[PDB]
């Protein structure tokens, strides 16, 4: 099950969707640029699982709709970029 999380842009959500970014950017030899992000929703597998719908430049600061799944697991300080794309 996913549900809605009240306040996805955040201080929490921002540095998960950023961390994402610069690990696309990194693996793709990319450019983009996280703004901000749009919608939050979660799924509680082994960890929680993080649906994020944000908006990010790319350079030529062109603004496109972006959606990463990050599969976190808090209490080992475990951050893994399950998929990345546009939606």
């Amino acid at each position: 099950g996913i549900v809605n999380v009240p306040n996805p842009n955040n201080t929490k959500f921002q540095e998960l969707a950023r961390f994402a970014i610069q690990d696309y950017n990194k693996k793709q030899n990319a450019h983009l640029e996280f703004v901000e992000n749009l919608n939050v929703k979660e799924q509680v597998v082994a960890g929680i699982m993080y649906y994020i719908t944000l908006a990010a430049t790319d350079d030529a600061g062109k603004k496109k709709i972006y959606k990463a799944k990050i599969w976190v697991k808090e209490w080992e300080d475990f951050k893994k970029v399950v998929e990345f794309k546009l939606v």
